[PDB]
């Protein structure tokens, strides 16, 4: 067995020898964010993990809710199991909004640097957004809003000049050895301006969704939850060597 969805006896391939750890973002979960990308990797011949974080006691499926530096703590023990089963060295990291920031902290200050080979943020918040801007994730995730307050470390852990934002980001935005691949959308509503999602350094793509499709006018949520033109430029960082040009025709399937 060499592709799979959370199938711990799956053994990456030849082709594909690394496997792809997919990483939520804020209220989400390790299945709905990744209904349609797992699969898409799944076909593309990858074996595929996804984790849960930062769950708040009796708050079901709304994940992301505790405070990143511990939900960085639990991202590095999942990596070193799926790669303890897999018996892979490395793993790839792909995450939507605060997954694709959060991983981030891992690289810096947990040794996520020597585990993982690439990091794909799908509109990740890596430096930081404003309350009002997380605000705006809640009508598609109505039922959350009474577990939460302004309060809520997976909140305000996000919010630039936080603690947590200003510790993140004191050194350089990369470490050495990642391949980084940063895609955004300029009609983002959570994180804005949408430049600061993007990373400075020398092994970093930063990809603006709309130069590969400027009808493809996904907001923050749809860019990593539906947009199969944002998952084809996933797959290319996933698999550089065979990568082909993205498209408008990649969202036809
Ligand atoms: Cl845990
Ligand atoms: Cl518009």
């Amino acid at each position: 067995t060499s592709r799979g969805w959370n199938d711990y006896s799956c053994k990456p391939s030849a082709a594909h020898p690394r496997p792809v750890v997919l990483v939520h973002g804020t209220f989400g979960n390790s299945i709905d964010n990744w209904l349609v990308l797992a699969p898409y990797l799944v076909n593309r011949g990858y074996c595929v993990f996804s984790l849960d974080y930062g769950q708040l006691p009796g708050v079901p499926f709304f994940h992301g809710l505790g405070p990143i530096d511990k939900s960085a703590e639990q991202l590095d023990v999942f990596v070193d199991k799926v790669l303890d089963a897999t018996g892979a060295p490395k793993a790839d990291l792909v995450g939507h909004s605060q997954g694709g920031m959060m991983p981030n902290y891992y690289l810096k200050f947990l040794g996520g640097a020597d585990k993982v080979n690439a990091l794909v943020g799908i509109a990740p918040d890596n430096h930081g957004t404003t309350l009002l801007g997380l605000t705006k994730l809640l009508p598609f995730f109505p039922g959350v809003e009474k577990f939460i307050s302004d309060n809520t470390p997976g909140l305000a852990d996000q919010v630039a000049g936080s603690p947590f934002i200003t510790k993140l980001t004191a050194g350089g935005d990369t470490v050495p050895g990642v391949r980084y691949t940063v895609i955004a959308t300029k009609y983002d509503q959570v994180v804005t301006p949408y430049r600061t999602q993007y990373l400075d350094g020398p092994n970093v793509r930063n990809v603006l969704l709309q130069d590969l499709c400027p009808v493809d006018l996904s907001e923050h949520v749809a860019i990593g939850t539906i947009d199969r033109i944002a998952f084809h430029e996933v797959a290319n960082a996933l698999d550089p060597a065979r990568a082909t040009p993205t498209t408008c025709a990649s969202v036809i399937g």
